[PDB]
């Protein structure tokens, strides 16, 4: 998990919860001196470990706080990495290219990076369905990241995932809609 991740869950903790609890969760979850440097690859447990925690703070359901963070997260990367989000004018474009652009770029950006499988194909109705695979079975940032991305692009969506390996597959389906963006007008 690279250290990238653990810098934009700190910048939402602390605007959460204040440096104070960012602090305690840092001294319980990680060795003593941890400094996330953002290319730098962490044990992933660390994170899971200090969102857990803090899901259990707020009282919320753990997949809740993922997809959360998921969300706050595509802000996050698309500001660190501008260039690679720039790539896309639209919402189903940047989608699309998730897997074959955005993260293949990320392995020259990073050092053996830790990427999900993914696949996107079109649909009618504006519709995308994207496969997600992953031995860390973070399928739920992964609604929240498409969250942000619809927020990047003033764009509406809605996602169901109704195929997960939370429930027993080997891969999720996030079937994604489009319900509005700046070039759909009626329909
Ligand atoms: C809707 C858009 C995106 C989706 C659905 C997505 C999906 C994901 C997910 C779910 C993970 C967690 C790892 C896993 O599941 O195995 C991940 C990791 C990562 N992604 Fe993406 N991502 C998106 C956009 C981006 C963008 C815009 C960037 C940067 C330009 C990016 C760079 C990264 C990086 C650096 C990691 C961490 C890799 C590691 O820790 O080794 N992603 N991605
Ligand atoms: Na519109
Ligand atoms: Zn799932």
């Amino acid at each position: 998990m690279k250290g990238i991740i653990f810098n934009v869950l700190e910048d939402m903790v602390v605007a959460q919860c204040g440096m104070s609890v960012w602090n305690e969760l840092l001294e319980k979850h990680a060795p003593k001196d941890r400094v996330y440097v953002s290319a730098k690859s962490y044990a992933e447990s660390e994170l899971f470990s200090i969102v857990q925690d803090v899901a259990q703070r707020l009282n919320m359901p753990i997949q809740d706080v993922v997809k959360a963070f998921g969300q706050f997260l595509f802000n996050g990367l698309a500001s660190r990495h501008t260039d690679v989000v720039d790539k896309f004018d639209d919402f189903t474009s940047l989608v699309m290219g998730i897997h074959d652009v955005i993260h293949l770029e990320v392995n020259k950006l990073y050092h053996e990076p830790s990427l999900p499988h993914i696949n996107g194909q079109l649909l009618p109705n504006n519709q995308i369905a994207l496969r997600y695979s992953s031995p860390r079975r973070l399928c739920f940032c992964a609604e929240g990241l498409l969250f942000g991305a619809a927020q990047h692009f003033a764009a509406a969506i809605q996602i169901s995932h109704d195929t997960c390996m939370h429930t027993g597959a080997d891969h999720c389906m996030l079937i994604i809609e489009l319900q509005n963006d700046e070039n759909l007008y009626f329909q």
